């Protein structure tokens, strides 16, 4: 719930004797304004979740989600835009859950500490693929008392090469190889009983990229505060450092949040944002919002386009 | 309903006190014959409608529709043909309904006066984008007594330009601009009590394009008559003028219709069609039909291909 | 059931008085290992089946199925991969069922004699388009006692040619023609009473391609054996010949299969496979499996890549 931009659970269309199917997703209208110029960023999601009990401590699972968009640019055009965001199957029970296929890595729940806005935020906490969301990957999650644990491992992708090792078509190949894109990620979160305090940390590595994250949060009644720190290498000796702060509170159905994000890549500031929004929940599956991002990049460095502020206006319906 | 080619409403997959989800669409097999040569024009549609009541005079809505086709050309090929026809969210109530995202403009309900065939017709009533269906657009509709009103406004699309004003990548851009494709549309329909007589009119404008339409219809017992006139400019001094006539009758099940369509572009005849069909309704969601279009373009002007007649045969199943 | 890799029936989401809609499909995680190198071959399917009774011996039908995949190659990429596998509508009753749109030809049920593995097999029984699955085709099937009959006919696809006879765009064309890809297929299967013996055979022809198939099987309690032979022409005078053997055994919740596959194209061996697998059914709609294919091609001929063994590991959830 606090991660406002994230998916909500869908609803049952059939069920019987331990086995069910839920359909979910959203229709979200989004208008973006930059320098008084408008862009349509609306999006639809559809998803399907199947779950089958094997016994009282064992079950199977299957999941798909797709995203659909348009880009007319002034004509009634044909729009062939599709993104298969999740494709996996898995097994779970007392020991937790394990899946294969495109699914989330371990660091998402860490970045969730400060990723609480409806449209903006989450600009200074980059995640590498194995830590984020990618296929050819085994993914695990589990909960033991007040400790939550996630982990993932990704295989390098098979390819085909000629005698010298250049990537080529499979018909013209001398042998199989791989792209060296194997990797792993790991994260842990401890909840201190009640009192509202959470702490979390994580690490990830893939090819010549690596990173770690530290985070903490306090939640009390209608108030919330959190902080997050990210540090690693994107390649070479290229350093990345990110800071995020977030605060939010609720008044009736209205939720209000603000974040500060600051990122540094190769010893220059690549992101510097203060953003604010307001979201009104008419119903659990119907909401409206408005958001503004103050861009603090220079404009002598960087440039005019990349230093522009942004206004966003949204209307979101959820299927469930 | 009289507009036979249009969508029918889908059916509920879950509900729970003012909130529902409906799934709909069609599987429509269509064979096209020209000069004794056959083409498969079959199509599938799937759509999802969510609706949530906020109160006795207020609700929210979200909608998506996609269309799916194949084009094998003699091989068992992979077919990645998708069209996202609708993507919008909106709010409605006592005063009517307003939406944002790709949805219909105002002139469709006007062209519906003569658009009554299962396959042919609707060839001499061109609609510009704001009047037809397009994104980055606010759309409104309402009904008050015997008066129906529709309206829409579309924003110009943001783009990025270099110092010289050339459209370029955002990374290579000196500033933001737009494509000048803003516009609007408006239409009204009046019903003369219970007399079966209807009149309608509309207007639309976008960049160097504009148009207006006038229409009238009469319905009595098992008979229907209608006329439609379209006039405007597609650009420069490129004039467009369109005339359509339609008549139909019903006998038990199976419906019979005929239309005449005639269009003139740049002071030359660009469309000239007389068409007849028969459609048999086995069930409300299962029908068959057959249609023939007499092409009356010359062949000395125009050409042999563009002056050919067409036979069409269809079988349509609707999901509900 | 015996054709393990094939679809299972979906489940009802709504129904009323003879008319229903079923949603089905799968989420299937699949890991492929060749030369110690891993490839993600996971896939999702979604399908929608509508059926409406007209009377005690007459009904209508509409069907769609799509397949969805990812190919990240180490990045969190956008994946626009869709395949519309089926798009058809049809009518059926006492005499059987007839459809138009992309659907199956007649020879699939013949290749089903030995196509019983979860992942491998079915490598030496090539089917031409009209016999396989393709659009612009009328398809018929029926069952009368122990006789199953299937047939199909496909039209050539309309195209457009210039004065010189070259395929060109419709605006630049002198006339309509076609690609000469018309054809037909035919097949039959008899069950020899309650003896466990089945015999089947089929034939197909399209443009300059043709083929026939012969098959037989014996099924008794928890044992199964079958054989299949394929012979025809792929073009001009270039020959194709295929041989398949299959065996299977069942123990409680557990299936075990093995197949031998051998094909010859243009008087050279193009396929040579011995494969074995094991599949465990936790629930009717949740299973796991592991499979190994011994590749028997030479390696001096053909090459190293095309002669590699393969290990496969799978986890399959079915939507119903
Ligand atoms: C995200 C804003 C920070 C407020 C955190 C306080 C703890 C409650 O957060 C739950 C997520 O809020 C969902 C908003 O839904 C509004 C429903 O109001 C019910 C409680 O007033
Ligand atoms: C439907 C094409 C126009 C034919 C004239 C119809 C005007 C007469 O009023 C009948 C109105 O019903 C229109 C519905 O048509 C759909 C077919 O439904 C037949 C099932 O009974
Ligand atoms: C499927 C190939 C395995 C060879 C043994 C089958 C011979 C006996 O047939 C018995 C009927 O079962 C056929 C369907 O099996 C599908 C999986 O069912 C497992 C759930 O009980
Ligand atoms: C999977 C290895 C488990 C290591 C976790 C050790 C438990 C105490 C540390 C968890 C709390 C998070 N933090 C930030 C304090 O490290
Ligand atoms: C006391 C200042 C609180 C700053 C954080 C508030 C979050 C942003 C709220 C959006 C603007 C609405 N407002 C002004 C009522 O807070
Ligand atoms: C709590 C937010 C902390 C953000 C402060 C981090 C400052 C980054 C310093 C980099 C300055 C850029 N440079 C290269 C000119 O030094
Ligand atoms: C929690 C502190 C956040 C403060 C937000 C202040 C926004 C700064 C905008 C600058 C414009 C103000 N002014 C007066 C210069 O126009
Ligand atoms: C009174 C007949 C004059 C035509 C009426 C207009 C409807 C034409 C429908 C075409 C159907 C062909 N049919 C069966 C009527 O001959
Ligand atoms: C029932 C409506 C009939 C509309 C037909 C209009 C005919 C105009 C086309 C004539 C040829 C154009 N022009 C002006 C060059 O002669
Ligand atoms: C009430 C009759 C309307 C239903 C029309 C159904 C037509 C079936 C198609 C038959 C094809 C005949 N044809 C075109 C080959 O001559
Ligand atoms: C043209 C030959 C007629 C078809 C042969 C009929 C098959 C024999 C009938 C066996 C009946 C079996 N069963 C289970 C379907 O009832
Ligand atoms: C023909 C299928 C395999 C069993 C062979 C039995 C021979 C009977 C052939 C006559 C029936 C032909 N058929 C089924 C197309 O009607
Ligand atoms: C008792 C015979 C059972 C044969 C089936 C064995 C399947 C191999 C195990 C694959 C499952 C891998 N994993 C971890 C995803 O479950």
């Amino acid at each position: 719930g606090i991660n406002q931009s994230g998916d909500k659970a869908g609803s049952t269309v059939y069920s019987a004797k331990g086995t069910s199917l839920e359909v979910g997703g959203r229709a979200e209208a989004r208008l973006s304004l930059k320098d008084g110029k408008a862009q349509d960023n609306s999006r639809v999601r559809l998803n399907f979740l199947g779950k089958a009990e094997i016994n009282d401590s064992l079950y199977g699972v299957g999941f798909y989600e797709g995203e659909f968009t348009t880009n007319d640019q002034g004509k009634n055009a044909s729009n062939n835009s599709l993104d298969n965001r999740y494709t996996y199957a898995g097994i779970g029970g007392t020991y937790g859950e394990v899946t294969y296929g495109k699914n989330d890595g371990a660091l998402g729940v860490i970045t969730d500490f400060t990723d609480i806005m409806s449209y903006h935020g989450n600009t200074a906490a980059e995640k590498i693929a194995v830590a984020d969301r990618v296929d050819n990957m085994l993914a695990y999650k589990g909960q033991f008392g007040d400790l939550g644990v996630k982990a993932s491992y990704r295989f390098a992708d098979r390819n085909a090469v000629d005698a010298m090792g250049n990537v080529v078509t499979e018909t013209n190949a001398a042998k199989y190889s791989d792209n060296g894109e194997d990797g792993y990620s790991l994260s842990a979160i401890y909840t201190f009983g009640d009192t509202g305090f959470n702490v979390g940390a994580g690490y990830a590595d893939q090819d010549d990229q690596n990173e770690y994250m530290l985070a903490a949060s306090y939640r009390m009644e209608n108030l919330y505060f959190a902080g997050l720190f990210t540090d690693g290498e994107l390649a070479k000796d290229v350093d990345y450092t990110g800071y995020e702060l977030a605060a939010g509170y609720k008044l009736g159905q209205a939720a209000f949040t603000a974040t500060y994000n600051n990122a540094e890549t190769a010893k220059e500031t690549s992101a510097d944002n203060f953003a604010i929004d307001a979201t009104y929940y008419f119903k659990p599956n119907f909401r409206s919002y408005i958001s503004y991002q103050f861009n603090l990049l220079d404009s002598d460095k960087v440039g005019k386009v990349a230093s522009e502020d942004e206004l966003a206006i949204g209307l979101r319906y959820d299927f469930h």
